[PDB]
């Protein structure tokens, strides 16, 4: 009872890559896995338990919670399909919808549970997993490498998963500030809100935020750049702030908070760098998330962090120490749940079984849920115009007929197909509208398949949906031919 | 009289493909015969074909005004607070928001023919004198005014198809649904009569309508709705009417219908079963639109089903008259009849013969919740390969264990050959079904292997993800017969 353990596999943080990782190497290749992790369910302390960021505090609430705010949009479109009911009764209890999250997420945490209780050569071990030597990790009280130690683990391999954290500015008065974790526990919605950053969560927490507001509030989203959401289609970009706009958030461009205090009456007072000002209930800092290196005490063994602070790794997820890998957002690359699964899945196929597997990186399918969502996969077409000398862009653009009937005239469909003039072959894919994220799930697949612009318009439409426009597309609505646009070839 | 190249009798989704290509791609004179300017009686259909004015549009409109009945309940959960009692639905208006939809789309037509050089469009009832003339009279009837003689190179019959009516004591008091699209009031028990995808997806337009004390009834003939659909799709969809208050009769048809004293029409089945309702809407099949051709004036062969006879490239027995679309009784769906017109103008106008791929086409079903298909059922799949395997993926979303619909099971299935792997089918229900499989279409022309799903990186969180991550067969079908396991 009081002898370390032994295990072929340690893996260090039980969320989407390491519960990936851990499981494949446990039931598909009958290898002993300890996995290690702080918190065995959701919340405050340390927020992220037990099935990681995405399950706790992650994509999973954040999608039940914009559901929750696209009501605002359902109840009020429905007045012009013809329903009736007393507008002025409408409230939005927050408390009840965050009551369900925090059941929905305590549920998957006990699945977890009973998942380590039951499977053979898969224990959990609850703490701090800290790297000793090259073969032991050290399970601890808490972050501190100073803490008691409740166990010691022998691993012939060890998995980092770590996953990442918010990134806090150093201004005064940050103290003031929460970050997403803890928007996920307010226990009333603010009236007035600024969420800074012009990232996916910074707009999608706007939304929930601006729906769920009581009557009177405001949200405010600041960006210290010209346009939000930069990696996704400049049209998209565009197009979603006017949408944003229309549903009555504040978008503060080129803005970005230089210092909060307190006024009298306990709200914060934000000073931008330009020397505006702003009066808020809650700052909610999202400029984004770091690696968590700091507590794995990867001195004691030398496994080398890059430039940014993510552990470098090779295509195979293993670090400078041979049975050392890191996979997910401890890498610093793209923070998808999905890409975590996948080189946790490739790691263990490649260490365990003998069917050596790298991750693809490139033509990964992704989502922002803002209200309406974004579906993306592959190259922006000013990534394309860099690497090949003829792009050619595909694009449809209306008003779905829905919202002529609805009132929301300003819900753009936008669909973008980016291809290799030369050939053909289907770079990349933007969506903006209903269904933009079930629909391009598939356009990975056909992309993986090197799908080309005349695979995409020689399929038949099923009609009437948005997803047909992607099987419309017949001439470019523009190119660019060495880096520069042009409407015409010359 | 006046001279075309193209004469096109029916201006719907499959006749304005061709006659658009034609003209604007060819260069050509075109002519395009319909009967109505516009959508709504007397004869429904006009400019834009079934789909544009009493089919996939004003239907889809109507769908999407009944999801706000579940909208309204399911915000509950995530803490939505409003007077339920307040909750009305005004059919009235709907109907009038879909009619203006509508018209703005006939408007448009007009305007398409007035700037499109080479394409004229001619109001009244083609029919075939000779084989180079369409005569466009003032009714169906073949013995009215004549307007219009068209000396024609190439005829092209694109006049759709028909609701099927039984012939049944008291026919007459049944509707079909051209006239569901214009009832006046929402019927408060209503009887839609067949198992397709029309009867399914208006019962659930009436059930979300129906006034207060109101009751929508589905019956069909046989003992499972939707032939032709997943089995577990067409099994699970039953449940989830049953669950929204719609009652499914199966192995019950309408023997005779007769008038009540109060309007309400008296239903008697085979069986002596009775139910009194307000409409009794016929959508038992849909017949291809022959009759006012007079295709004997020249002997266009008819199928025994009574669609025009076809080749793979829409050429009838008489060498310059062509059949796309419904006509041809093959798939009715518009965007097989768009890809028929297109054809058949790139063959003959283009020297580029181009035959419709009629094997995975993707369909949609807009019940609540809606079907998403594309290829094979695997009963389909195990009469035409040795081994056929099947990924099953059942579950109720989280949102739906929130809103309280805990009955909406999602449901995807892949049907591959087990042989080398290759995907024969997809079958979704569920929301975002019918937008989550058009792709799979792309898929399915790029031989997609099951493995090729599996090593997709999923996008979370959704349902389509659920593709991407099945790797073990639930089930096989060997030489056809089903079994868990392969025998090794
Ligand atoms: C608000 C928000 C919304 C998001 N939405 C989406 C989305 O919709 N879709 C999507 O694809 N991605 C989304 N993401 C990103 C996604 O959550 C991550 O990419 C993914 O969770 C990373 O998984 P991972 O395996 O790298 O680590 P994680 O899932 O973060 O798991 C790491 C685990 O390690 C634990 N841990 C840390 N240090 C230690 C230690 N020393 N010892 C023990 N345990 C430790 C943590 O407690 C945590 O449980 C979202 C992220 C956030 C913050
Ligand atoms: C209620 C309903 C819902 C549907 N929903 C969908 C759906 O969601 N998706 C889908 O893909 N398909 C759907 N369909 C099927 C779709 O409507 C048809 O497959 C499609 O419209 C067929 O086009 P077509 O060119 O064959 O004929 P049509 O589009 O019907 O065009 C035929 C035209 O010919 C005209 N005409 C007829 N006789 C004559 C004559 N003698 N002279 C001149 N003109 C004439 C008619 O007025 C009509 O406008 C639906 C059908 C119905 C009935
Ligand atoms: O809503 C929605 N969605 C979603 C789904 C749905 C639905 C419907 C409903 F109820 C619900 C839902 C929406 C809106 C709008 C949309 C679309 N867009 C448009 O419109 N487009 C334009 C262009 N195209 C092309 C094609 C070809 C052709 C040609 C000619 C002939 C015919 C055809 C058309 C056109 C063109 C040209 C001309 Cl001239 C014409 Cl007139 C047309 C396509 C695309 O969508
Ligand atoms: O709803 C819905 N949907 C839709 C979308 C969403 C969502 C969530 C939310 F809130 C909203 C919306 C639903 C429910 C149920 C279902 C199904 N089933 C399951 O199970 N799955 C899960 C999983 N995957 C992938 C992978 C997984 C795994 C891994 C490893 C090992 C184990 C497992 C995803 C996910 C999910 C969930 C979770 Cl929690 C996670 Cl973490 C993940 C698949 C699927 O779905």
């Amino acid at each position: 009872s009081h002898m370390s353990k032994a295990f072929d596999l340690v893996v260090i943080g039980a969320g989407s890559g390491g519960l990936e990782a851990g499981w494949n190497a446990a039931t598909l290749y009958g290898k002993r896995v300890a996995v290690v992790d702080v918190q065995t369910s959701h919340g405050p302390p340390f927020y992220a338990a037990l099935g990681g960021t995405c399950v706790n505090v992650g994509c999973v609430p954040k999608k039940l919670m914009v559901t929750g705010a696209q009501y605002m949009d359902h109840l009020r479109e429905s007045a012009g399909f013809g329903w009736e009911f007393d507008g002025s009764s409408v409230k939005a209890n927050w408390k009840k919808l965050i009551a369900a999250k925090n059941e929905a997420v305590l549920d998957i945490n006990k699945s977890y549970e009973g998942m380590f209780n039951d499977t053979e050569g898969l224990d959990f071990f609850l703490g701090w997993g800290s790297l000793e030597s090259k073969n032991v990790v050290v399970v601890r009280e808490t972050a501190d490498p100073k803490s008691a130690v409740k166990e010691r683990l022998q691993a012939d391999h060890i998995l980092l998963a770590t996953g990442s954290w918010p990134q806090m500015p150093a201004i005064p008065g940050i103290e003031h500030c929460i970050s997403s974790n803890e928007a996920f526990y307010l226990p009333e919605p603010p009236r007035r809100v600024l969420t800074v950053g012009g990232g996916f969560i910074s707009v999608e927490f706007a939304g929930i935020f601006n729906a769920y507001k009581p009557p009177g509030g405001k949200v405010t989203l600041c960006y210290r750049n010209n346009l939000i959401l930069r990696g996704f289609d400049e049209t998209i970009r565009e197009e979603v702030t006017k949408q944003l706009t229309a549903n009555g958030i504040e978008i503060m461009t080129n803005e970005n908070p230089a210092k909060v205090s307190l006024n009298t009456d306990g709200s914060k007072h934000v000073t931008f760098e330009s020397g505006k000002t702003l009066d808020v209930d809650v700052v909610m800092m999202a400029i984004g998330r770091i690696p968590r290196t700091n507590d794995l005490q990867l001195g004691n063994v030398g496994v080398k962090l890059t430039p940014k602070g993510g552990v470098q790794v090779d295509e195979f997820s293993r670090t400078n120490v041979p049975n050392i890998y890191a996979i997910g957002d401890i890498t610093d690359r793209l923070m998808l749940t999905p890409v975590a699964i996948n080189e946790g899945a490739a790691l263990v196929d490649t260490v365990f079984g003998n069917k050596p597997r790298k991750t693809d990186h490139t033509r990964v399918a992704s989502a922002v849920f803002s209200i309406p969502p974004i579906g993306t996969c592959g190259l922006i077409e000013e990534v394309a115009a860099k690497e090949f000398e003829k792009v050619a862009v595909y694009m449809s653009s209306f008003t779905p007929l829905m919202h002529n009937i609805s009132g929301s005239k300003y819900k753009k469909f936008v669909a973008k197909i980016v291809t290799n003039h030369s050939d053909g072959t289907v770079l990349g894919v933007h969506l903006l509208g209903d269904g933009a994220p079930e629909i391009i799930q598939a356009v990975g697949v056909c992309l993986r398949l090197n799908a080309k612009i005349s695979d995409f318009y020689n399929t038949i439409g099923v009609h009437p949906t948005s997803a047909e426009e992607l099987c419309s597309m017949r001439t470019p609505s523009y190119y660019y031919v060495k880096g520069e646009k042009m409407e015409k070839l010359p």
